């Protein structure tokens, strides 16, 4: 997470629709915005989310009526990726739950996240859907696929940014935050040895294919194998950046990966995950160490939202005579 | 787990070796037959062990010195699949150290597992490998894919069972056990609701291709997927078998599959997970349920174990003038 002094969205309002961790609430609330509403599916996510900001949000969406919603400025949601089968080409999604409250109560600004190849999705509709829907909601549709590590998270992690501006206020100058330098790598992000001893994997069939490197670099810098060499079987160099978390991947090193620390190979701590999405070591993670993988591998990097939120901030606030 | 009132193997000394949970233990034990040796490589398996026998099996079998391994008529081991590049292609591997073993301490048995593709594995060469250097051990050679559906338990799990008897024996008439009808189905084998609420997967993906079955049935019954249905995304009927368990696999019903149970999609539980493998309900399982999916996911399955150590003691007992 970095820190904004400069708060451009002081004094707005927004919801966060399938919250999650709360990744959404971490970066409006760094820019001054103000939570007045929050949905998560997940008891577990629930849970968590409660842990930290103080509050249980309400659970399943579709239960949930649009008027009840409390007026906003700002919609969040990392939605769910489904398949369609426009506004009325949305429904029975996820995302019409997004499309219905928007009608109703319409938000200055939709604030969306999804996967890096989303854009590709069913050949490439269910991202013009959700932009045929958005246009016809009379708002703008901006949408870049960003990746952490050009915005100061060493992680390969590329996602798709969707911000959408409602055509009234004459919005002319959002603009995606520009990629800078890395300075951060794994190495930076790693718990002492004995808080992970638990997540070391010493097996015989390693096979050490690279020698360490001697220079930090933003790319993923495979080290080795165990087995076949596959899914979850890689071992990376802590010099480089974080192979993508994965929610659902298998594997000896399965969410995670392999990393090479201290002469030994070994998954992340479920801290480190949190590290490497952007979140901040005051963010409590769940004690379930396959939880908070799951959740972690699920999750928004904090960071780039934050570019992005003060961005929306900046274009909010642009009002010359 | 069966119940052996002709204790076959009484008076037998074994060793279990890649011990795991112990399931050679509890086959050979029930048949009267004694360990007097155990090593397991991971220490979590080290602690359930020694949780349910009252030892800590040795660790790490690569230092330990043939010639101080007790005195034993019968060596198991279900050991980790390994390509090799005779006795001599073995080195390298873990199989080289039952090898040394056998070499030093000349078993009346040897007593090995693996996965069901070991016969076609490296083309043949690495069961080609394992059956000549027993073979030049001076041991026959017996091997057979059994699936765990045939031999009243419910999973569909196919092993190879590699059974190796001393020359100076003459053993003439060691036989695989006969299948049988299946009568043991998952649904006898559940908990209750209220012990594996936690287990419970609540999506919206979830798409159901065929109702609940009225029969039981000795296959494995897809009901539904979630996703994209591959790995770990698939529901399955309690009234069949269960889907092969697995350490590594991923996906949102990883290492167990997702099943369909009063109205609800959910992993088996631990013990669930020790029941479909044949363990009876008085071992204990991890305390980690992350932990105990990767042991059971790797496990032997007892019964047919059982069967096998049986006939082992029915072939050895037989010596007529």
């Amino acid at each position: 997470m970095i820190e904004i002094k400069d708060k451009q969205l002081t004094g707005l309002r927004f919801i966060d629709l399938f919250a999650g961790l709360g990744g959404f609430r971490l970066a409006l609330e760094s820019c001054g915005a103000e939570c007045v509403y929050s949905n998560e599916w997940d008891k577990y996510a629930q849970e968590v989310y409660e842990m930290n900001f103080g509050e249980k949000p309400e659970g399943d969406i579709t239960q949930v009526n649009e008027k009840t919603i409390p007026d906003h400025d700002i919609l969040c949601a990392g939605f769910p990726c489904q398949a369609f089968s426009g506004f009325e080409d949305s429904r029975g999604t996820l995302f019409f739950d997004i499309a219905r409250i928007v009608r109703e109560k319409k938000p200055k600004v939709v604030f969306m996240e999804n996967v890096k190849n989303f854009a590709s999705h069913d050949n490439g509709n269910t991202l013009e859907v959700v932009k045929n829907t958005m246009n016809e909601l009379d708002y703008s549709f901006h949408a870049k696929v960003l990746n952490a590590l050009d915005y100061g998270i060493p992680q390969k992690r590329e996602r798709i940014y969707m911000i959408c501006f409602r055509n009234d206020l004459n919005i002319q100058n959002f603009q995606f935050p520009k990629p800078f330098e890395l300075n951060t790598f794994v190495k930076d992000l790693l718990l002492p040895d004995s808080e992970v001893e638990h997540l070391v994997i010493d097996r015989k069939d390693l096979v050490m294919t690279n020698q360490e490197i001697e220079q930090t670099t933003p790319k993923t810098v495979r080290l080795g194998i165990v087995g076949k060499g596959g899914q979850g079987e890689r071992i990376y160099s802590t010099r480089g950046i974080a192979i993508t978390l994965s929610a659902y991947g298998g594997g000896i090193f399965a969410k995670t990966g392999g990393y090479l620390v201290n002469g030994k190979t070994r998954k992340l701590h479920p801290r480190e995950c949190a590290r490497v999405m952007g979140y901040p070591d005051s963010y409590k993670v769940h004690p379930s160490t396959s939880q908070a993988y799951k959740q972690f591998g699920n999750s928004v990097v904090i960071n780039v939202l934050q570019y992005i939120a003060y961005n929306i901030g900046s274009s909010l606030n642009f009002k010359p005579y």
